[PDB]
């Protein structure tokens, strides 16, 4: 069977899956249970010598995406699904979840020095795990290209377990636990991947949605010092939908509001030492308490209950400011979007149908925005159903008179104009950007959020030449054009540059275009980004 | 353990589920495999003495709802789900599927002489089984009411296995195999239910969607002679969404068109004896061939590949004409609808966006309708998005300019105006009718097809007082009003009667109204119903 020697000299065994060799479920941290809840992960101390790693371990605990303090049929439906024996059997969860997964080409030996693609899964900072992002399609393609890579997927804590915030968390130094899980995994790769056939000096970190925003967070982490034992932890990044998190600090308003609701819901409202009270609760009590706070499909939508926040320590400030001010690691990057990122999320506010109600939803969601800033937003993103998302669909997809508008705002603030802001300010390396229109015409959803996961991990489609081939080429050669694409991918310098600067995808293939759309919306959101933070 | 003696003297054992006693998986026919495929069911000949019946048997073989001779991602997506080990373990399927299920109140003994509610599941005549229609809610409520009932659910063949048609089937006398399965199960109840505590002379047949249409078929079966050994097989019927099947005979155009496609797809196109060739094929071959014919969610939509059809033998003619001409059993009935029956089915034609395209879709679907009849239809069901389904939603739900229109037509022809035709012509017994608006405001779907299953079998909602209490009272006393409803349920005489004749449901409970809506569409469809047959 496949084997590998770890840094400490432990020899572990993996799975010959014929199409790849997999070392799955390797612990990299002590179980963050009991009194270690919410805290920085502790490096794994024991020996793994002679053990077998041939199946994925459990996910970290998962929040109901329709969780909320309200009662409703959607919360109930997903709860029944996620609690079923059937679900629990296929996708088990546990607080003892800090595992890492290494999947390499067949026959790869220690010393192969292959480039490493280190995947950070996305799930709203509230669900997901490595288990549901199969690496085989990427690994197999890499071999076919003559550019073999090793895929590494790190598990990290989500929801309350990973992103609890508020004053107590800040004062203890425990902000952004799940990002610290990711970071420790990156360090694990630095120290251990060589014995699997990987080159620790050729790690590309990549992720989608919350995983893409995590990649950004890794760029600005420790004001962009990405060094470990004197060497950079990664040499490139790929961001599939998401850059800066538009978030207030850990000890800000909504981090404390969620913390107070979580504490109360967990039965710890009378405690003088609330974090100790939480650490003492049963796992079920914390799960129920988490599901009593909004999940990312609830009405609150992308005003997330759990997400990375500046903590004044490892994320030292407003992430837009960090990028503006140069506080990032210097690496080349790819960053891109799906055309209609916001549509799934717009399905969460379908009781908002009038202009006045849309205004009230925006004001509830954007607690820092002035009436004048909301006016500017609502001028830039008008009710006119032809101008919203799914873009370029005219009078189609009008579920309500506001759905396409709300979708457009959501998609641009959370992902598409966030990307443009990043690209206009980031000078740390060569930049490439894409915009997919692969599913134009798909009713209601359009080219929706995370469809790229399908084409990257599950099926072959026109976009697979980007999500697999170009990304492998980038990870290998720091240039996606060594993939031999049928269209040259131009470098991105700014949204004002004279020529085409986006790699575009449609159902029939590749072409190029410009990042010069919805400029009024960009100006409304990005003149003062912190006015639209959550 | 619970036990029951069958008519042949065999004693069988069931399950004490505490909230009911269940005898699950009882064979009532010989396995319709091999040379018995598509044929009438053969009564089961073996002994069951001493056997245990404590879990559901497999479903009959299921067609992919997105099946088609075309390739597309939806068809693919559902195939991979239905083929997964996880699905196959929870919901197994087999051609050896002719089982019946008896679920009775706790402590019920032989001799209890309880009313029987005989459930006929729905699934488009293409999917479904008794397994996913849990009887516990009904049975528990009946005890609570002091009107205990026994719930019996019969399995029957669906899709090609149950409703293959065309010239060869007609000539053999093998039409409507799955209705024959149901009928044999009714005979089984007549002969055997007394041993379980049931009164065979107090059977009410009930079903939803294809099961509701099946109830109508049982009313007109053998020109309305519903006896077995000289005794009626049932004394009442309840139709949850669906009455007459608007279908041409077994040997008409589309029955032959589907047969030819099935034969060809099964590798039997060169056969002189096509039925013998099909009967010789492997199970997987017939499954793949079936999935190469449209399923009810494919573009063809409710122009079903598989459905009951007049056969000149047991369904002797056009079922609208049978009802007009009085060729039905004289029993009282309940029949009703969900307000927005058509919306799920309108999701299957979202590439239909212009009036010309709508016209073409209607003409493809209704091969017998003249251009004048299509003109009349498209005047009665205008493009005007405010007039379509979800009804009473104004400019909302406009996925396309035709979605609400197509949904309205589908809903009215297949279910809502079909019910009104039935009610206006049926004089076999007292009639009661309901219309649910329980989910008014639900985006896109409205009060959608089959939502009543939720409130009947899974959750308590305002409609449960009809789908459980009133139906129990009707099966007990042939009058839903013995349930002590908060609103008296008026008898239905005709759609022109002077007073309110519909029991209505909304989220907050019961009220009454009139069956006098969309009269232009009734006239367009029902002046000559056979012009709109499939
Ligand atoms: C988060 O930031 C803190 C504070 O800068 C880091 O803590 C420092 O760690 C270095 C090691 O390079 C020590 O020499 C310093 O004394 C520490 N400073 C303080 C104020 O404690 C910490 O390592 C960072 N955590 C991660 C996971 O990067
Ligand atoms: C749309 O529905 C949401 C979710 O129910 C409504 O917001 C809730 O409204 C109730 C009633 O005021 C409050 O108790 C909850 O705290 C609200 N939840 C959240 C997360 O805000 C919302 O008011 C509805 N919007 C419109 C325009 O009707
Ligand atoms: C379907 O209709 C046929 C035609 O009436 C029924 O066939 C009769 O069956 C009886 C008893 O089984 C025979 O004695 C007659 O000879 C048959 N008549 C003819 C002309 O075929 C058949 O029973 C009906 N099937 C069901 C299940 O009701
Ligand atoms: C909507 O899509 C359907 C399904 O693909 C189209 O119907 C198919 O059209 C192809 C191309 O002509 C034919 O080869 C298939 O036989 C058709 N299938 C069926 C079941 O009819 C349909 O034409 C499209 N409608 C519009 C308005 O574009
Ligand atoms: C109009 C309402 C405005 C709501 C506030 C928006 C501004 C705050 C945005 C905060 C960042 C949220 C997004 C973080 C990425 C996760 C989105 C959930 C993705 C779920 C799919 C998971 C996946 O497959 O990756
Ligand atoms: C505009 C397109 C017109 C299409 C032709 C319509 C006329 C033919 C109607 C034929 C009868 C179809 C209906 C039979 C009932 C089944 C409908 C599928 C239900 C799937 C849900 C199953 C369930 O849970 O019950």
């Amino acid at each position: 069977a496949p084997t590998a020697k770890l840094a400490n000299g432990d020899t572990i065994t993996g799975l010959n899956a014929i199409i790849n060799e997999a070392f799955l479920g390797i612990p990299f941290a002590e179980p963050p249970v009991g009194n270690l809840r919410f805290k920085d992960p502790v490096p794994y101390s024991g020996s793994l010598n002679g053990q077998k790693f041939t199946s994925y371990g459990p996910s970290c605990m998962q929040q109901n995406p329709e969780g909320t303090f309200e009662e409703n049929l959607g919360k109930t439906a997903l709860d029944l699904v996620m609690q079923s024996k059937v679900f629990q059997a296929v996708l088990p969860q546990s607080e003892d979840c800090l595992t890492i997964n290494v999947v390499r080409p067949p026959g790869t030996k220690a010393g192969a020095n292959l480039p490493v693609m280190l995947w950070i899964f996305g799930g709203g900072f509230e669900i997901g795990s490595p288990t549901i992002f199969p690496p085989a399609q990427m690994v197999t393609k890499s071999v076919l290209m003559g550019k073999p890579i090793i895929h590494v997927a790190v598990n990290y804590r989500v929801a309350s377990w990973g992103f609890l915030a508020g004053d107590d968390i800040k004062a203890e130094g425990s902000g952004n636990a799940g990002l610290k899980d990711q970071r420790l995994g990156m360090q694990w790769v630095a120290d251990n991947i060589a014995g699997f056939g990987g080159d620790p000096s050729k790690v590309t970190i990549f992720g989608e949605s919350a995983g893409s925003m995590s990649v950004l967070c890794h760029l600005i982490w420790n004001d962009g010092d990405n060094t470990y034992k004197g060497k950079p932890l990664f040499r490139a990044g790929i961001m599939q939908s998401g850059a800066m998190v538009p978030s207030d600090p850990v000890d800000g308003t909504y981090g404390n509001e969620i913390y107070d609701l979580f504490v109360s819901s967990a039965g710890c409202g009378s405690a003088s030492d609330k974090l100790a009270c939480l650490r003492s609760a049963s796992s079920d009590t914390l799960l129920d308490a988490t599901n009593n706070t909004p999940g990312f499909l609830a009405y609150s939508s992308l005003r997330l209950s759990y997400l990375p926040r500046p903590d004044g320590k490892n994320i030292t400030d407003d992430m837009y400011k960090l990028v503006r001010d140069g506080k990032y690691a210097s690496v080349p990057v790819i960053i891109g979007d799906q055309n209609d990122e916001g549509t799934i999320f717009g399905l969460s506010s379908l009781n908002v149908t009038t202009n006045a109600q849309a205004r009230a939803y925006f004001k509830q969601s954007f607690i820092h925005a002035s009436d004048a800033e909301i006016d500017t937003l609502m001028a830039a993103y008008p009710q006119d159903i032809t101008q919203g998302s799914p873009f370029d669909t005219g009078i189609f997809n009008a579920i309500t008179p506001q759905f396409k508008r709300i979708s457009a705002v959501l998609g641009d603030l959370a992902f598409i104009h966030a990307r443009r802001y990043f690209l206009n300010h980031f000078q740390g390396g060569t930049k490439y950007s894409f915009l997919s229109k692969q599913l134009s015409g798909l009713p209601i959803m359009g080219t929706f959020h995370a469809n790229d996961i399908v084409w990257q991990d599950y099926l072959l489609g026109s976009g697979s030449v980007i999500y697999n081939n170009a990304f492998i080429a980038f990870a290998t050669d720091l240039d996606p054009n060594t993939a031999g694409l049928l269209v040259n991918w131009p470098k991105y310098t700014s949204s004002s540059q004279s020529g085409n600067n986006l790699m575009m995808i449609n159902a029939l293939g590749l072409y190029t275009g410009k990042d010069n759309f919805r400029t009024a919306g960009y100006d409304a959101l990005m003149t003062n980004p912190s006015s639209f933070f959550v």
